[PDB]
């Protein structure tokens, strides 16, 4: 798509945005993902969805992009602390980090 | 709505945005949709939701606009590869392509 004129501006944008902004935002967002992943997975009693580390990291990735369930009842011993950590993660990355990335990409 | 003054600016915007930007973004986004549609539908064993090509293309369109389920268990023989392709599609079009289109429409 470099043969046309109005498509070269669309083929260079992908490279500029992946190399400038999305690598930066992912290099920050991974530390929030890891921190809240181990801070959520380690207080689930072993017998809900947050059983392992690598299921809690997938659940937090689903919760960042608007999927996933923010239900209350996971098999925890501290449900208010679990819910406070989940609300803090959603306010940090669904609202604060993601839209700041979109302001940068703009 | 060309009889008013504050509605002519709203009736010409639809035509300028459909002809300039959304045709361009769809003419790029179709190649990602087709590529990941055949790269997902061809490793599903025939017996989950990704049975045919024209159901996997609908599932990827639902996943682009924030609908659809990014569940793990589809009837695959390579679940980690399937999940890596699905995460790569969501990072390419839910985050990178769609918001770049909204920056262009702005
Ligand atoms: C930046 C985006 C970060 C998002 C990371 C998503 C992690 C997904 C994940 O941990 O998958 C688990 C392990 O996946 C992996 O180790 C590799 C995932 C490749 C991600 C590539 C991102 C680009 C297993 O899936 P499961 O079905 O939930 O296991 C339970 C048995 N059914
Ligand atoms: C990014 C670092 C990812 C390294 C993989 C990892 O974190 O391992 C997990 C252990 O978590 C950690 O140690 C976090 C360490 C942060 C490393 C920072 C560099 C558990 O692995 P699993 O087999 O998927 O879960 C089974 C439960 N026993
Ligand atoms: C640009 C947006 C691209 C999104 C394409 C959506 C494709 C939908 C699709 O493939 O529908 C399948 C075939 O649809 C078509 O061939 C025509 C769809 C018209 C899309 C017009 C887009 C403007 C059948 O639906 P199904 O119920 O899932 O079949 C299984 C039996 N129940
Ligand atoms: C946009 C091209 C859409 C052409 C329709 C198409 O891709 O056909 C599908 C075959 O996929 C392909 O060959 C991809 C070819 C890309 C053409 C690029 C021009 C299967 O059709 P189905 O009857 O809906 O699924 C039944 C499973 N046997």
């Amino acid at each position: 798509t470099r043969g046309f004129q109005s498509m070269g501006m669309y083929s260079v944008m992908i490279q500029k945005v992946i190399l400038h902004d999305v690598l930066k935002f992912l290099f920050v967002y991974i530390v929030f993902l890891l921190g809240f992943g181990v801070a959520l997975a380690s207080l689930i009693e072993k017998c809900s969805s947050y059983g392992s580390f690598s299921d809690a990291v997938l659940e937090l990735f689903k919760l960042t992009i608007g999927l996933g369930d923010l239900n209350i009842q996971q098999n925890s011993k501290y449900p208010i602390l679990f819910l406070f950590l989940l609300i803090t993660y959603v306010i940090l990355t669904f609202v604060l980090l993601l839209n700041m990335l979109i302001a940068l990409m703009g």
